């Protein structure tokens, strides 16, 4: 079997990772800039001020994507830059600077694929309430837009929003992710808004006839009962729970994206649970369904599975724990399963209406070391990647609309809470010189392009 003619070969990035120059030419603060600047936010207190620099060396990292052979390649765009107030005054640096990438980009033949929103809020909004005001909806809505209308000729993949499981819980329930808040309640308030806004976006590409793809990227976990791997029989309850707990890292944001509702057991156990307003719960379904409109494709980012098994003492919203199974993992703590990508995928193509489907992020962060001819044998990153290209590979054969995927990441950049300690790149970043190291991964990706292409 052979990947689909115009397949997708990509590699992906998010701007407050990679681009630094938080404060140049008018950008506003993000609530990220906020949130590193806080003490206790970040390991080593790292913060993405500089990063990878990519605001100044766009243009050689450009050809470094021509060299790799990239069919497109995944970024975002910084709406501070943008808006510096979330409202208000369109900046023209900002424009100025995603019109030289994007027309690299194009004069290089590379496609771009952009992610509107990215987690980079700007502060200005967060202190009006942010993503749990619901005048954020319109405020989004005039930022995706103007780039959607600015950029539509050069751009035909539109992703509105980056996972928005982290927005939504990491960001406002767990408080590991900027703005730093925790509230379960307010965490799902966010969950609603991004789906209006997600809503208003697409709605507004299809009346106005504006020729492009608009999707949104979901990370998706398949889990797994350990009950099963331990050939045990499984209970009705072990089964409802675990499925419970699977709804909220996966069917919360499919069902409403592709079906137009949220999935009525949880919010049953939800509002049960006094965790969700029962006002709440019927207003959220009714407006979904009001608002809902199908989207072009569906972006996913795959990394790992998840094994649960029933426990009623758990300290879980649900009563389950977490096992772990023996095999080989990350620098972040994640079971290596390319199996999962396989499952998931053809998880998705027998339970929702068919779409197209991106792999929008996969990778894997191992503790790189540059030898001493200037090398990075990243031999455990090219297998992952191996591995997991062979999964795709298979669920496209299955029948599985697989049209693209995008290996996380172009570079090693910021990884949010974890600072610049966990490398997911291709290529290493010396974040003291800013230099550039192409891993033994990047010619392996170059080679896997080039003979599947």
């Amino acid at each position: 079997m052979s990947f689909p003619k115009g397949f997708l070969w990509g590699a992906a990035t998010a701007s407050y990772q990679i681009e630094g120059a938080w404060n140049e030419d008018g950008k506003g603060e993000s609530i990220w800039d906020r949130f590193t600047h806080q003490k206790g936010n970040i390991l080593y207190g790292h913060n993405g001020d500089i990063a990878c620099d990519h605001y100044h060396r766009f243009e050689e990292d450009v050809l470094l994507m021509k060299e790799l052979g990239l069919k497109a390649y995944r970024f975002s765009i910084a709406w501070t830059r943008i808006f510096p107030d979330g409202f208000g005054n369109v900046n023209q640096k900002g424009l100025e600077f995603y019109d030289r990438l994007i027309n690299k980009l194009v004069e290089n033949g590379i496609e771009p694929v952009i992610t509107i929103y990215h987690w980079d809020l700007p502060q200005k909004l967060q202190d009006i309430g942010g993503w749990a005001n619901s005048e954020i909806v319109n405020y989004y809505f005039d930022y995706a837009m103007l780039v959607i209308n600015r950029y539509k000729d050069r751009v035909k993949y539109w992703i509105t929003f980056n996972e928005p499981y982290c927005i939504a819980f990491l960001g406002h329930w767990h408080g590991v992710h900027a703005p730093g808040i925790k509230d379960f309640k307010v965490a799902i308030d966010v969950v609603h808004n991004i789906m209006l806004s997600h809503f208003k976006v697409v709605k507004a590409v299809k009346e106005n006839n504006i020729d492009v793809e608009v999707g949104i990227t979901l990370n998706l976990t398949p889990v797994y009962l350990q009950t099963e791997r331990l050939g045990y029989k499984v209970s009705e309850i072990e089964r409802e729970m675990v499925n419970l707990s699977s709804q909220l890292d996966n069917e919360l944001f499919l069902d409403p994206v592709l079906k137009g509702n949220y999935p009525q057991k949880l919010f049953d156990y939800l509002v049960q649970k006094d965790l969700l307003e029962a006002q709440k719960a019927l207003s959220m379904q009714q407006e979904v369904k009001e608002n809902f409109i199908f989207p072009d494709f569906l972006g996913i980012n795959y990394y790992t599975r998840a094994v649960r098994l029933y426990d009623e003492n758990s300290s879980w919203i649900f009563p389950i724990r977490w096992e772990h199974p023996a095999g080989e993992y990350t620098e972040m703590g994640w079971e290596v399963f390319p199996q999962g990508l396989f499952d998931l995928l053809m998880w998705i193509k027998e339970n929702y209406p068919q779409i197209p489907i991106y792999i929008t992020e996969n990778g894997a962060a191992y503790n790189d070391i540059v030898t001493e001819d200037g090398k990075v044998h990243d031999s455990k990153r090219i297998e992952y990647l191996k591995q997991h290209f062979d999964q795709a590979r298979k669920a496209i054969e299955n029948g599985v609309d697989l049209r693209g995927y995008f290996v996380w990441s172009l570079m090693d950049n910021l990884e949010w809470a974890m600072g610049y300690t966990k490398r997911f790149g291709i290529i290493y970043v010396d974040y003291e010189t800013q230099k550039r190291i192409k891993k033994d991964s990047f010619y392996f990706y170059q080679q896997y392009i080039k003979e599947n292409s």
